[PDB]
RNA sequence: AAAUUGAAGAGUUUGAUCAUGGCUCAGAUUGAACGCUGGCGGCAGGCCUAACACAUGCAAGUCGAGCGGAAA
């Protein structure tokens, strides 16, 4: 499987005695639409090579997230650098109500119904890190019951 | 039974960066106005300004089973 999205391309510069070496950063996200998601950030002097590098990096850095059949089990907060993300489970039909970067991550991860907001910096590179920080923080009701030595019933009763 | 199902961001400071932080934009709205354009219908709405000044007509009469009457 592995759906791969390109969140951002950006032209960066190193100043040099000559003039300016201009290069390209690519922020990509990969996942299986069913719990795995990874990001990759690649650099190169050509755009295709950056995307390629990012994709390769992404594949290696993928991570399980506990989803509730296309939504979250509970609300989560993420933070990275100055980017803060809130995401909340939603009813089916809602769609991914996330903003930029955050929606790419949620697409490939397999979230179809979520409510989001991104506070603070909306810098793609940081949002993506916050989003996957948050998706990492999610636990299934079973996991939460396992940890508290109770049953899914008793947790919710 | 139901009385809800709800939350998007982008541009712009730098050679580049990340932050901070303004500014700006996408939405919805309206007793609107203006420009261009303009077929019909239904239902609403229509001096937000000068509590400015107002021509003209009209917007509070009715009762003869209260009364003397009798203009017609
Ligand atoms: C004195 N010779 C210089 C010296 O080799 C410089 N490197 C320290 C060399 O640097 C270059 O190669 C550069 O990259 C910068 C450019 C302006 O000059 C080029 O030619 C520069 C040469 O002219």
């Amino acid at each position: 499987d592995l759906q791969e999205k390109l969140i951002a391309v950006n032209r960066v510069s190193k100043t040099v005695k000559g003039g300016r070496i201009m290069s390209f950063t690519a922020l990509t996200v990969v996942g299986d639409g069913n719990g795995r998601v990874g990001f990759g950030y690649g650099k190169a002097r050509e755009v295709p090579a950056a995307i390629q590098k990012a994709m390769e990096k992404a594949r290696r850095n993928m991570t399980t997230i506990a989803l509730n059949e296309g939504t979250l089990h509970h609300p989560v907060k993420g933070r990275h650098s100055g980017s803060k993300v809130y995401m909340q489970p939603a009813a089916e039909g809602t769609g991914v109500i996330a903003g930029g970067a955050m929606r790419a991550v949620l697409e490939v991860a397999g979230v179809h119904n979520v409510l989001s907001k991104a506070y603070g910096s909306t810098n793609p590179i940081n949002i993506v890190r916050a989003t996957i920080d948050a998706l990492g923080s999610m636990k299934s009701p079973e996991m939460v019951a396992a940890k508290r030595g109770l049953t899914v019933e008793s947790i919710s009763e």
